[PDB]
């Protein structure tokens, strides 16, 4: 968790929308087992990709306003923002290797 940005509905418009560079946003909730499984993978990705990527998390139960802005249907959903715009999307479970493939194709 040392490299994960904790987002809220109150901070999203600053920390994501006013940021240049790439930010991987994980939309999650505590009831979601696959979300909890990807959590340690995100710590590893945040470290390996530091300096070309920031990793952030938004809990959709605590912060219900953001996900509908992007039409999110279910979780996990990962949105890769580049300079305030969604540039890539991945839904559902992902292994480390699958997440690295997704990031490498988009960074
Ligand atoms: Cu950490
Ligand atoms: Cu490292």
């Amino acid at each position: 968790s040392d490299k994960i940005i904790h987002l809220t509905d109150d901070s999203f418009d600053t920390d994501v929308l006013k940021a240049d560079g790439a930010i991987l946003v994980d939309f999650w909730a505590e009831w979601c087992g696959p979300c909890k499984m990807i959590a340690p993978i995100l710590d590893e990705i945040a470290d390996e990709y530091q300096g070309k990527l920031t990793v952030a998390k938004l809990n959709i139960d605590q912060n219900p306003g953001t996900a509908p802005k992007y039409g999110i249907r279910g979780i996990p959903t990962l949105l890769l923002f580049k300079n305030g715009e969604v540039a890539a999307t991945k839904v559902g479970a992902a292994s480390k290797g699958q997440l690295k493939e997704f990031l490498d194709a988009n960074l």
